[PDB]
């Protein structure tokens, strides 16, 4: 029989991608998949992708859930509302047919859920869209602010206070409790499910194979790497371009560069002699028009995969999204890491052990008051673009990583069996 | 009366090779330099590398402070580093007799940073004044003028020239325990060394202007800047071995005159480099069996000490991987070979900051402190090491790096302009 799966993602583009990638690989082991979006949707925007993911098969069905709304913060507010209706959902699981084998919850909604599925006898997983060291400081955090030092088990023995989320470096913080429940959560859940592979994070996933889940099994689950317009004036561009050439810096969904900061970049690429495609009323009048040779600027959202996979872009600079690194990790660019805040730049240390890329660690994150000067950024991008063993390096993750992904690999085995504990007897 | 200055240098060849590089800086713009070296000498090795000195020139001369006899009942912690330390502090109140005795009067005195905080006071008694020269880069030098303001605050160190949150695994190991007698030994001679009325560093404007400015802008000496720039200071079977190799193809792997690395991590670097598969010079039992015999048409190891200079000058080097000593920085500097950056302890986590940001060589940060142990996987080591010589943009802006400093260096430069600055304050109506 085919086994039922409920998807419950959260807002934005980052978490989306990844549930969007997962849900299509269950599907393809033979599960039949139902995501729960609440409405009214966050971005209208983020629900055209669902909406045509949703609609190109009868394998997925989308439900919707009233929000159900009733410090004032932004983001919290569309959380908050999120995390109201929590209670509420629980009948509207039960109700659902044929009977779910199983609910897959966001990180973000992990504490507010949780209670809801265990209430019902509803066995709950937890997608993780970061890397496995985000993971390990999440779930080691709670024991470190008691007595705090801040060893992660995964990837440090010592993490430098930058290291962490820019919120989480005041303990008195609402961010501050918030992060301490999601952790302390995650350990009651039935399982994690992250998109990381072995190749990828040896250490931290040997560190967290050692946690165990209550339900007599390990905690933490790799399938990882999931695979799965304003194109238009790029692809042609790019396919002018000689064979990796192109320097590609993009910072994902979101991009909160200062117009300062953003200045040094464009004069950095400039000064970088080297071709670059680069996604965001100019701040140089000329500069586009004195540029246009060397390098292609777009604002609006592009084709990130086809990008790393074209053969003309030869490095990525990149914020070390948890999603753009593991697509930076399959195509095999080189990649330059300019981490902006959260986890990314934990995210950045798994590019630099894995080879992936190199990362200037002394580069500030948005918080910071100091500039990149471009002199500085320039010389990166013309030395990345120039090594030829980083891109050695590269091409190693990219087969490390696909050979966890193909058949018999660690990743798909690991797939496999998650999904049997759904077809349970 | 041609200038008469007095060198009283801690012990060590990394404290050392400055005052010995200032002296001749300092003779070969018309002064004569009386060395202030104490009885026992701490080091025959040492000592007999100042004999040398000495003998080279007239202008250079060596005069002997016995070290007053230690009271055992008053030692405290039975440490080796401290005690030394102590018979050379405890001999401070001795000093000042002997140095105004000296024929011909001294100019003034110049003092290692560590000793400063005890001899001081001397030299304001007699009226002498008193310079000291940090061995270390303008960064390092930036905590310890403001590490006393930090500790008496914090929520972020924010070094002035280093960075705005350094990080604690960047501090010096014993800095980390803040109820210790280095701790507070620390705090101390920076804040004496604000008291003094110059501060000397082997460093450039090219190589750390920001650290530098904000340094200019301290000028705690009273009148005058406190910080004075003069560096660079500029002054067997291994070549043979290096003649033969090809040019810039060789990996000079060396640690210093400290290089405490554990078994379990020898292991790894010979593996690594190794496993690199380019040519390499490794300077320091048969912990590797077959190790030499695989890689003798590959690479040299060496166990005695080496003539770093020469081999840094070398044209068959192409790369350099080091604890990033601020000696070794800076000769490396003037060589411009790139660095591979593997901090081991002390200041010299600070300094691989200094070697990246300059251009110099990439730091990775991740790499384990002497103080923490986990090792450094040979994987990564020969991937960074290949990938160091590989780099051809590396090696461009190392060479950016040289023609600076030799700027510096040479006539009109910044340094040899701050240098000659210098002898004329010692040189007054
Ligand atoms: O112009 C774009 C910008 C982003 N992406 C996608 O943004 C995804 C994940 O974003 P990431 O986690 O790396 O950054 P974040 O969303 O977390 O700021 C990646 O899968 C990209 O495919 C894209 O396809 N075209
Ligand atoms: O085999 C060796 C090791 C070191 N040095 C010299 O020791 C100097 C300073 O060493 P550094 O301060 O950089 O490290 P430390 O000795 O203080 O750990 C360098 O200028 C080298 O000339 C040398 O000549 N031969």
């Amino acid at each position: 029989a085919v086994p039922h799966v409920a998807l419950l993602p959260s807002s934005g583009m980052g978490h989306l991608t990844p549930f969007l990638r997962l849900a299509a690989a269950l599907a393809s082991h033979g599960c039949v998949i139902t995501f729960i979006t609440p409405t009214p949707v966050v971005s209208a925007a983020e629900a055209r992708h669902v909406e045509a993911f949703i609609s190109s098969s009868p394998l997925f069905r989308r439900l919707e859930f009233p929000l159900l709304p009733f410090s004032d913060d932004p983001f919290f507010l569309q959380f908050e509302r999120i995390s109201r209706s929590a209670r509420h959902l629980g009948p509207v699981l039960s109700s659902v047919s044929p009977p779910l084998s199983a609910l897959i919850l966001d990180v973000t909604l992990t504490s507010s859920i949780l209670p809801i599925a265990a209430e019902i006898s509803l066995p709950a997983y937890i997608l993780f869209t970061s890397s496995a060291g985000m993971l390990s400081l999440c779930l080691s955090y709670p024991e470190i602010a008691a007595s705090g030092t801040i060893k992660i088990p995964g990837v440090a023995e010592d993490l430098a206070p930058s290291s962490l989320p820019q919120p989480l470096r005041d303990p008195r913080n609402l961010f501050t409790g918030q992060f301490i429940e999601n952790g302390r959560a995650m350990a009651r859940a039935d399982g994690i499910i992250i998109n990381t592979w072995e190749a990828l994070e040896p250490a931290t996933l040997a560190a967290l194979q050692g946690s165990k889940a209550v339900s007599g099994f390990p905690l933490v689950i790799p399938v990882g790497p999931l695979l799965a317009a304003a194109d238009d004036l790029v692809i042609p561009w790019l396919d002018a371009q000689p064979a990796s050439s192109v320097v590609f810096v993009s910072f994902g969904s979101r991009t909160a560069l200062s117009a300062e900061q953003l200045r040094e970049l464009a004069a950095g690429l400039e000064s970088s002699g080297c071709r670059f495609l680069w996604v965001l009323e100019l701040l140089g009048e000329g500069f586009l028009q004195r540029v246009e040779w060397k390098g292609k600027v777009v604002s609006g959202w592009v084709d990130q995969r086809a990008v790393l996979d074209h053969p003309s872009v030869g490095g990525f600079v990149s914020h070390c999204g948890w999603n753009s690194v593991t697509e930076a990790a399959l195509g095999g660019m080189r990649v330059l890491a300019w981490p902006r805040h959260g986890d990314q730049r934990i995210n950045a240390m798994v590019v630099e052990k894995s080879g992936l890329g190199k990362w200037p660690s002394l580069w500030t994150w948005e918080g910071d008051d100091e500039i990149v000067r471009r002199e500085e950024i320039a010389g990166r991008v013309a030395e990345l673009m120039a090594s030829p063993a980083a891109a050695a390096a590269a091409a190693k993750v990219k087969e490390e990583a696909v050979r966890a992904a193909t058949a018999g690999g660690s990743s798909q085995r690991q797939l496999e069996d998650l999904v049997s504990r759904f077809t349970c007897s």
